Parts: C-alpha cells; sequence; structure tokens
C-alpha cells in the first residue's frame, strides 16, 4: 500500500510510542493530591475565569477495590480555586517527560541541532500531551481513564475549546498509527519560536503529512474517509490555537499563584537556549 | 417538680457535657486515613457486618469520599482500623475530660476513677455518637467527617440496632447526659472498691432522670420512657461485653489499638498498669 520508507517511518513512530507512552499510568506515582489593588484584582478576576471554565472530579481506585473520590470546591473567593493545581502540575510533568522521551527516540528528531530540539519541544509539549490524553478519553462518560486515576468532567462543556477538541477528535475513531502521525506533524512544526533549520523541519513535516494521507488511502474504505486527512489537519490547527490559549492561561495563574514544576517553567518560559533550559538539555542528552 | 439538688445535678452534667463534647469535631486532627487458625473466619465476621463509607468535607466546599473494598480476604478488611482507632481515642479523651469535671467523680480515689473509666468508655462513646446519628440516612454526622452505612440484615448487628432503637426515643440532651452518668457510676465494674458510694451515686442520677421525665414528658408517645432508657442501658452493657471481645479478637490477628485503647481494653499496680489514664486524670 504505502512505500517501504512510509512503512518504516510509521514503524519508527509506533516504536517510539510503545516505549514512551505509559498507557496505564503505572509509573505515575508519588504525586500531590488536594488536601483533606486595582491591577491585581483584574488579574484575580481573569485567573478565576481561566480555572472555573474546566471542572473535573478525581477518582483513585485502589488495588484492593477501595475508591477515593475528590469533588472540587465552589468559587468562595480565595485560594480554594487552586486546590487541584499541584496535582495537575505533577500529571503534566509526568506526561511531558514521556513526550521528551518520545521525540528523543525518533531519528529525524535526534539528528537535528539541540537548540532546534529544545524549540520544537517547547512549542509542541502541550499539543502532544492532549493527543496522548485523547487516547484515554471516554466520550460516553466524559472521563480520561488514566489507569487507577480518572478525571471526570462535571453544550456548556462544548463551549470550552479544550473539551470540544477531545469530543471531536474521539468522534474520528483514529487508529494508533494516525494518532502517532498527528504527534510527528505537530512536533516537526517549522513555524515555532526559535526554530533555526526551518527548511529541514518543513520537509520532515511534509513527509509525515504525505505518509498520513497515504496511510488513510490504503487502510480506509471509499469514500466515507475521503476527507479524514483534512479533518485531521483541521484538528491540529485548532490544537495549536488551544496551545496559544493554554500558554496565556498558565502564565496568568503562575503570575499570581506559583505552581509550575521546574520542567514546566522551562517549557513555558517562566523565570543561550541550553543555558535557559538546563533540565531539557539534561533530559535530551541522557 | 424538680428539687434544687436535682436541678443543680442536671446543670453540672450539662455544663460538663458542653465543656468536653466537641460536637462539631473541630479539634479532631492528624488522624490516619485508608491509603490511596479459625480465628480469621470469625474476625472477618466481626468486621463485615459494620460496613461504612467515609466522607470528608473541606472548609472550601471540597469533598473527599472513601468507598471501602469488598472481602476475600485479605488484609483489605483492616483499611478503616487505624482511622477508627484515632476517632475512638479522640472520643475517649472527651469522655475522660467529661468524668474529670464531675465533682461526684473527682471525690473518688484515683483507682476507682480508672476502674469506672475502663468499664464505661465505650458505653459513653456510643451514647455521644447516638446524638450525631441521623437515622433517616444511617450516618454519624461528626462535623466535617461523615460515616455512612453501606434492612433486617443491618438490624442483625446489635450495635447498629441500638443506634436506631435509641434514636427512636427522641431523647433530650439532659436525658442523654443522665444516661452517661448512670453508665459511668456503675458499682458492678471490675476493680471498683467504693461499691456503696458508686451505687448511691447511680441511684440518685436514676432518681433525677425519672423526676426529669415526669416533669417534662407528659405525652402518650413518652409513656414508660424512664424504663425504656433503663432497658437500653442494660442493652448497652451487653453490647459493651460483646464489643470488648470483638476488639480483643481483631487486635490479636491485627494490632491496631492506640496506647489509650490498650489501657482501657486491657491489651498488654492499677496506676502503673494505666500510666496514660493516671496522667490524664492528674492533668
Ligand atoms: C475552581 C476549580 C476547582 O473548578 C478550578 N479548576 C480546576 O482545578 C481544574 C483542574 C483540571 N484541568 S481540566 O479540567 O482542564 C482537565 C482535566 C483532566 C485532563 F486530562 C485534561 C484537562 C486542568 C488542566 C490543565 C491545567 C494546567 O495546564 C493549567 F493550569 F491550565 F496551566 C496545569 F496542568 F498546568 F495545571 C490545569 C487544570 S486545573
Ligand atoms: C471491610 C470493611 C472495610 O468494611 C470493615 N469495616 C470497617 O472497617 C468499619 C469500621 C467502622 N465501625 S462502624 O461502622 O461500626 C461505626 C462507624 C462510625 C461510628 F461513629 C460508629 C461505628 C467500627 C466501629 C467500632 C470499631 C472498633 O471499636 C473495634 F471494634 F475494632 C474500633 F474503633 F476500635 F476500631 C471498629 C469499626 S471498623
Amino acid at each position: 500500500g504505502l512505500t517501504e520508507e512510509q512503512r518504516m517511518m510509521i514503524r519508527e513512530l509506533m516504536d517510539a510510542q510503545m516505549k514512551t507512552f505509559d498507557t496505564t499510568f503505572s509509573h505515575f506515582k508519588n504525586f500531590r493530591l488536594p488536601g483533606v489593588s486595582r491591577e491585581e484584582a483584574a488579574k484575580w478576576s481573569q485567573v478565576r475565569k481561566d480555572l472555573c471554565s474546566l471542572k473535573v472530579s478525581l477518582q483513585l481506585r485502589g488495588e484492593d477495590g477501595s475508591v477515593w473520590n475528590y469533588k472540587p470546591p465552589a468559587d468562595s473567593g480565595g485560594k480554594e480555586i487552586f486546590s487541584l493545581l499541584p496535582h495537575m502540575a505533577d500529571m503534566s510533568t509526568y506526561m511531558f517527560k514521556g513526550i521528551i522521551s518520545f521525540a528523543k527516540v525518533i531519528s529525524y528528531f535526534r539528528d537535528l541541532p539541540i537548540e532546534d530540539q529544545i524549540s520544537l519541544l517547547k512549542g509542541a509539549a502541550f499539543e502532544l500531551c492532549q493527543l496522548r490524553f485523547n487516547t484515554v478519553f471516554n466520550a460516553e462518560t466524559g472521563t480520561w481513564e488514566c489507569g487507577r486515576l480518572s478525571y471526570c468532567l462535571e453544550q456548556q462543556l462544548l463551549l470550552e475549546p479544550m473539551l470540544k477538541f477531545h469530543y471531536m477528535l474521539k468522534k474520528l475513531q483514529l487508529h494508533e498509527e494516525e494518532y502517532v502521525l498527528m504527534q510527528a506533524i505537530s512536533l516537526f512544526s517549522p513555524d515555532r519560536p526559535g526554530v533555526l533549520q526551518h527548511r529541514v523541519v518543513d520537509q520532515l513535516q511534509e513527509q509525515f503529512a504525505i505518509t498520513l494521507k497515504s496511510y488513510i488511502e490504503c487502510n480506509r474504505p471509499q469514500p466515507a474517509h475521503r476527507f479524514l486527512f483534512l479533518k485531521i489537519m483541521a484538528m491540529l490547527t485548532e490544537l495549536r490555537s488551544i496551545n496559544a490559549q493554554h500558554t496565556q492561561r498558565l502564565l496568568r495563574i503562575q503570575d499570581i499563584h506559583p505552581f509550575a514544576t521546574p520542567l514546566m517553567q522551562e517549557l513555558f518560559g517562566i523565570t543561550s537556549l541550553t543555558e535557559r533550559h538546563k533540565i531539557l538539555h539534561r533530559l535530551l542528552q541522557e
């Protein structure tokens, strides 16, 4: 169906995925859990909007069958709005370490300069996390099934860009190979801030895009999936728009309530690329 | 009507109840929680019948709910035990404080103070838990903490039957506190030397309770109330004997009791053998 170069490209991405994506969250342990001025007011009013827009309940299923469940608090008008942030900080960081490992194991990425690698990971980390999270998303129950951990959502949610993305991507019933090809397309994005070898990255992305188009023609019937490829490219455009939204969101919260882990500060630009990104450089050279 | 001596007696117990019973459970903190041989066949039969889910409401409105694991079998049946022991110890410390602020109890030799406390701790705890028990939901509403029952099968557990039965009488605060005093001043407890004084004390609290009822409960619903309460107390003594035996069987195959519980229950001269009690009674 596809060429041998195309089959081997997929095989490389699928290997990279099986090796670095802990699908059952079996190594995500020792994480934190929620406990048992005119200019500043404008900041707090905005941050309150950023957080109350997405509400989930936590479910922790014990090995024995015991179930711990965390229902979030209402906006009383204080710090309670930040109860889930250290837990989300640990979850994001775990997910990011997986994504750095994923990129690192790909030859086309490994063969790029360290500075380009850093810039590509800074620009794509969140996007790759969401695509990965989409694979554990249950659209019937409104839940992300993260092994023993579950995140249960509480047309009200269909307005929230992040939620509409998960519901829509899940609707496409994508294959493991298609999710992984979406990951490469997003990772090898030439238009990222700080990318030097723009030409090489553009030729790499186009080859991943061609392989995805070719994979759809060979593996899917006629013609229900006629525009599946273009539907996928639309989702990635939307994903990049949610990424810009999410960076402004995170930075605003970080500004009034510091919560990001050391790796999150590096990825998001919270206070010479190798000098400003020492954790990332270590992780890439391991 | 009530005599001046009876009115003062109620007043004192009521004042002792408020000083020593934190009904909102606001000072209950730093407690353990479940993690995020034919004796085993009997110990499992003790634990299984008393199945509860735990709820924790934060000041913010946030709620942590714990659903327990099923049997077979398996050390998972001992999940709520460290927590239960922390809650018990906290209640027993309030019961100890309750006894201490009572003049009638203070004027007793330290050995009898220990003997009465060892005999009544569980009984007084059960009486105080009944006041926070909601019979409509089967929940002990202990402030931020809630213990919810997971039917004729539920009623097969005497401790659980006692709670529904006692709640049906719809007792006043004065009646609950007089029951505590009657159960505390039990002359028949092991090691009680001052039998006569304790028995005289018990008869005056029982007389005070009878007088309180005649003076305040004239409704047909409350006919025979005094004798029902007295039958409930005898029933509470029976449950207490069964509970001590259940605890000793659980502790033997799975040690969980705090140092105060080991003292109160016997788990291993009176003042030396009960150092913590002796300290608490002096402090
Ligand atoms: C008043 C309250 C209690 O309602 C406030 N809302 C919450 O505490 C919801 C949590 C969960 N979510 S979420 O609902 O958007 C979500 C949950 C699970 C998922 F897998 C994906 C999204 C989330 C996601 C990212 C992020 C972050 O990326 C963000 F803070 F946005 F930067 C983080 F990981 F860095 F923290 C935060 C949250 S907070």
